[PDB]
C-alpha cells in the first residue's frame, strides 16, 4: 500500500462538493437533485463506477464544469467517489441539503474553494480517499474585532438581518 | 502509529453499511430504524463498544448476517464502529435515510456491495478508521452510447420513467 | 507528507463533536442551531477559518467551555474543521440532528465522551483530518447477560419504554 | 360554498397516503421515491392537475392500485392533492420519509388503513380538503394492562425489542 | 355533519404540539423522540387510537401533564390525533424536528403557548380536525422600531448573535 | 364562529408558500433560510404574530413582494399563519425543504402558482385557517398521449433526463 497527495485542479475560488456515494442511479439524481435546488443551476457532475464496466460517468448543465469533474475523478481515480463542480455564483449552501438527502450518497468529504489537496492510499486496483486538506492552517484566533467583522461581513452580504 | 488494511468478509450479493456512532443506544436504535424503514428486512448489525466493558454489541433479524457484521467488527477493531450486513435484495438506498437520521449515527463511511477494505490507524489500544477502498479504480469514461445504455437500466429496473 | 496524532483534551465528562463545515457563517449558524434545540445548552464552539486571515473563530456560553474548543482546534490546526465542547448534562443525541442539518456542516467525524486522539496529515501550510481514536478496541462480544444490561440500561435511563 | 364528505375506498388491510403537492414533476418524483424507498413496493399513485388541462394524472407498480387511486382521486375532486395507495404488506412508516422530503410535496393529510372519510368545502370549480375523518372517537383511556398490551405487540412485531 | 369549536384547556406558561399520527408504535416513538432531543425534558403524550379498543394512549415524564394530555384528547374526540403537552422551559422549537421526523407522524397542525381552539367536524362515530384557532388576529404592521425590538429581543434571549 | 372564503392576490407569473409558524423567530429563520436556499432570490414574507403586540412582522429582499404578503395577511388576519410570495423564475420547490426545515414552522398549507384561496372560520378575535382551494377540479383523466406529453415536458424543461 501506498499513500499519494492528489491536488484538485480548478480555477481559483472555484466551488466543489467532494463524496462518496453507490450505485449508478447516483448521476440522474444527483443532477435532478442540483437542478430542483436552484433554478438555472450550472454545475458538472462525475462519478466513479468501481464495478462492471469501471466508467467514470458523468452529467450537468455546464461543458466547463462537467470536464472539471470528471479530469479530476480520472486523477484520483477511486472507486465510487463523486465530484460536484458549482458555477460562478452557486454555492455549497444551496446544495449540499440535497447532496445529503440523496439516497444513494453516503458522505461528503468537502464542500469549499479553497485550493484543495486529497490524500489517498492505494493499493492493488482500489483507492481510498482518507482526508482533504481544505485551505490553509490557522493563524491565530479572531479578537473583539474580528468578531464585529465577521457578523457585519454577514450582514451585508444578506445572510443575517 | 501503525497503518493497516482491513478486507471485509461478505458474500459478493450483500450490501454493508459501515459507519461511525457513539452511546450504547445505538444498536436498538438502528435495528428499529431498519426494521421501520423496509418491512420484512433481514440484516445483521454490530456496535463496537470504545469504553466500559468494550464488547461488540450486535442485534439483527438474520443470526448469519449478525455473526458477519460481529466477525468483520472485531477484526477492524475500532472503537465506536458500527457494521450493518443486509440480506440478499435490500439496499442502502432503502435505508440509508434512517442510518443518516439514527441520533447516535456520526457519519457513514460506505455502503457498498462492492470488495471492500478499510484503511485504518493503530496506536495502544486504540484504532481509527481513515477511509475505505469500495470497488475498483476507473477503467474510462463513458460515451453517450454507454450514457443510454445507464439511462435504460434504470427504466428497465424501475427505478425511472 | 507526514502523518501526526493529536490527543483532545478535555475533562473525562464532557462530550465533543468534531466535523468539517465551510464559510463563515458556520459559527452563528451552529450556534443558533444548538440554543434552538436545547433549552438552556452550555457549550463552546470553535472553527477554523482556512483563508482570508485564517483565524479560528469562535463562540458559546461559558469562557471555559469556548477555551477547550479553541485550544484543541488551534492543536489541529486544520483548515474549515470545528470542533463542539458540550457542558455536562448535555449530550451529541440532543443536538446531532442539528449539526447534520446545518448548511454549512459537510460532516462529523466524531460524537464522543471517551478519550480521543486525531490522525492528521501535514503538507506545508495544510492538514488534513484523516480519522479519529475513539475510546478503545474491543476486548470481547455480548454474552446474553451483557445483552440483557445494555436493555435494561437504556429503560432505567428512560429511553426505552 | 357547500361543504361535502367524501369517503376513501380501498382493501381493509392497505394503508392510504392523502396529501397536498403542487408541479407535474409530483408524479414521476413520488414514483420513484416509492420505488427507492422498499424494494419491490407495490403501489398506486395520482395526482390532481389544477390547471393547465386539469387532468388526474397516474402512475404505479399495480394496475388495480394505481385504478383505485384514480377513482378515489376523481370523487375527491380536488386541484393538487395526490392519493399514494400501497399494497399488502407495504406501511406508511415505511415510506413517509420519502413522500415528506418530496420536493414537490406540500403536506400530508393522512397515513392509515383505517376507514377514512375527506371533509371538503365546495365553491365554484374549486374545492379544498378541509381535515380527514380517521377511524373513530375514542371509547376511553388505557390502564396499565393495555400499556402491557401494546408494548408486547410491538415486541411481538418485531418493532422494539 | 355538524362543526364544533373545542378549546384547548392549558396553563398559559405551558405549549402544546397538536398533530396527526397513525399505528400504535406513535406513543413509544413520540416518547422516545422526545427524551432523545432534550435532557430531562418534561412532558405529557396523548394518542387516540382510532380502531381497535379505540383508548386513548398516554406516556409521558411527568403525570400532571399526561393527564392534560388525555383530558384534551377525550374532550377533541379525533381518531388519530395525538397532543404533546411541554412543561415550562420547554419549547417546541426545541422538539419539533423530532415530531416531524417521527416516522408515525403524518402532520402537525399546531404548535404554540398562546390560547387554542380546534375547530373540529363530526358525524356518527367519527371526528376530523378542520383547523386551529392559534393566538389572535392581528392589529397592524410593525413599523422600524417594532423590527429593532424584535431583533434586539431575539440577541437577548441568546438566540441570534 | 362563523366561515368566510379569502382569496389570495397573486400576480399570475408568482408563487406563493402559504403555512402554520410559531414564535417570533420564524421571521428572521425563514429570511435566512430563502437566502441560503437559492442566491439571489427575490421574496416577500410575512408572519402574523398572534401574542405580544400582535403585529403582522415583514422581511425580503424585494419591497413590492413584501408588501404583496403583508397586504394578503392583513386579509387573511389567522394567528401565526406565514407567507411567503416569491418573485418570477423562483419556485417552491427550491425553498421547501428549507421551509419543512425551519424550527418554527409547523406545517405548510400549500405552495402554488395557481389561483387559490383560503377557506377560514372566524369566532371572536381569533381565526383558523381550515383549507386551501388551490386551483381547480379535474376535467378528466390523462390517456396514453397526455402521459407522453408529461414525460416530454419534464426532459425538455431539464428536471429528467
Amino acid at each position: 500500500m501506498e499513500l499519494k497527495l492528489i491536488p484538485i485542479e480548478k480555477p481559483e475560488n472555484l466551488n466543489v462538493i467532494l463524496g462518496q456515494a453507490h450505485f449508478i442511479k447516483t448521476v440522474e439524481d444527483l443532477h435532478e437533485a442540483l437542478v430542483t435546488a436552484v433554478p438555472g443551476i450550472r454545475f458538472g457532475l462525475a462519478f466513479s463506477e468501481a464495478s462492471g464496466k469501471r466508467l467514470v460517468r458523468r452529467s450537468g448543465t455546464d461543458e466547463a464544469l462537467v470536464e472539471l469533474a470528471v479530469k479530476n475523478l480520472l486523477n484520483l481515480a477511486c472507486g465510487h467517489v463523486f465530484l460536484i463542480v458549482l458555477g460562478e455564483g452557486f454555492y455549497p449552501i444551496n446544495v449540499l441539503h440535497a447532496v445529503k438527502a440523496c439516497p444513494e450518497v453516503v458522505r461528503i468529504y468537502a464542500a469549499t474553494a479553497n485550493p484543495l489537496k486529497v490524500v489517498v492510499a492505494e493499493e492493488g486496483e482500489q483507492r481510498a480517499i482518507l482526508g482533504v486538506m481544505d485551505g490553509f492552517t490557522p493563524l491565530g484566533v479572531e479578537d473583539e474585532a474580528e468578531v464585529a467583522w465577521r457578523k457585519d461581513l454577514l450582514r451585508r452580504l444578506g445572510y443575517k438581518l
